[PDB]
């Protein structure tokens, strides 16, 4: 019995955390990456309130990401994955000050002024892309190990 819980559990480690957890930091990359292509986006723009618009539109962009990478945090397990992404939030704070400053100045100076900001601050900004990159490699590896464990227990049930 004490063979059937650990496949069970193990199991269920992999179907009710490990691959929602990489479903959604997969998701969240995906939707940081397009609000990023939507602050080059709104550059080339001329008109004020078209430009306002999606603004104020890539804020609630920036909203939902955080909302999403703040619940991530609460489930982090100790190791690599918690200080993998204490680091992935320490350049998120960092991306999202520059990203404040960027709008401001698309706002009140235009898109010449605006898009120094973003070309000189790459450093900040690969960072945060880099932490992302290698919280998804910790999921791609736990799903893997995961894996392993499961088929491996299926072996010790002697079937
Ligand atoms: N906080 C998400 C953790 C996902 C991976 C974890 N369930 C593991 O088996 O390694």
């Amino acid at each position: 019995s004490s063979e059937l819980d650990k496949i069970q559990s193990e199991l269920l480690n992999y179907t009710d955390d490990t691959l929602p957890a990489m479903e959604n930091v997969d998701a969240i990359k995906d939707k940081m990456s397009y609000w990023r292509r939507t602050q080059f986006a709104v550059l080339p723009m001329k008109d004020e309130a078209q430009i306002r618009q999606t603004i104020e539109r890539n804020n609630r962009v920036q909203a939902e990401i955080n909302d999403s990478l703040v619940a991530y945090g609460k489930t982090v397990w100790p190791g690599e994955e918690e200080q993998t992404f204490k680091r992935l939030m320490g350049n998120w704070n960092a991306y999202t000050a520059v990203t404040d400053q960027f709008n401001q100045t698309l706002l009140t100076q235009g898109a010449d002024d605006a898009y120094p900001i973003l070309a000189n601050s790459l450093s900040t900004f690969e960072a945060l892309e880099s932490d992302f990159t290698l919280l998804i490699g910790i999921l791609h590896q736990a799903m893997d190990s995961n894996k392993v464990q499961i088929l491996s227990s299926v072996k010790t049930l002697n079937s």
